[PDB]
C-alpha cells in the first residue's frame, strides 16, 4: 500500500555525459545558479560541436576550465636586441 513518495530532485538538463569533455572542444561556459530548480550551482558546457550539456561544477577535469576563465599570473621580457656587431 505505497503512496506518492516525495524524493530528492533537481533542474533536469538537456543532457549529461559519461565521457570527459575535451578541454580543446569547449566553446563557452554557461552558469546555472541555485533557485533555477537547481539545489546546486551547475555548469552548462556549450561545445564547438554546439552540443549543450550540464556537467558537475566540481568535476576534476572542469577545475582547469574554472581556472582558465580567471587570471593565473602575468610576465613579460622587455629587452633591446643586444646586437654586438664586431668584426675587429
Amino acid at each position: 500500500i505505497l503512496e506518492a513518495h516525495y524524493t530528492n530532485l533537481k533542474c533536469r538538463c538537456s543532457g549529461v555525459i559519461s565521457t570527459v569533455v575535451g578541454l580543446n572542444i569547449i566553446d563557452r561556459i554557461q552558469v546555472t545558479p541555485p533557485g533555477n530548480g537547481c539545489p546546486k550551482t551547475e555548469v552548462v558546457i556549450w561545445t564547438k560541436m554546439k552540443k549543450v550539456i550540464c556537467v558537475n561544477p566540481r568535476a576534476k577535469w572542469l577545475q582547469r576550465l574554472l581556472r582558465h576563465v580567471q587570471s593565473k599570473s602575468l610576465s613579460s621580457t622587455p629587452q633591446a636586441p643586444v646586437s654586438k656587431r664586431r668584426a675587429a
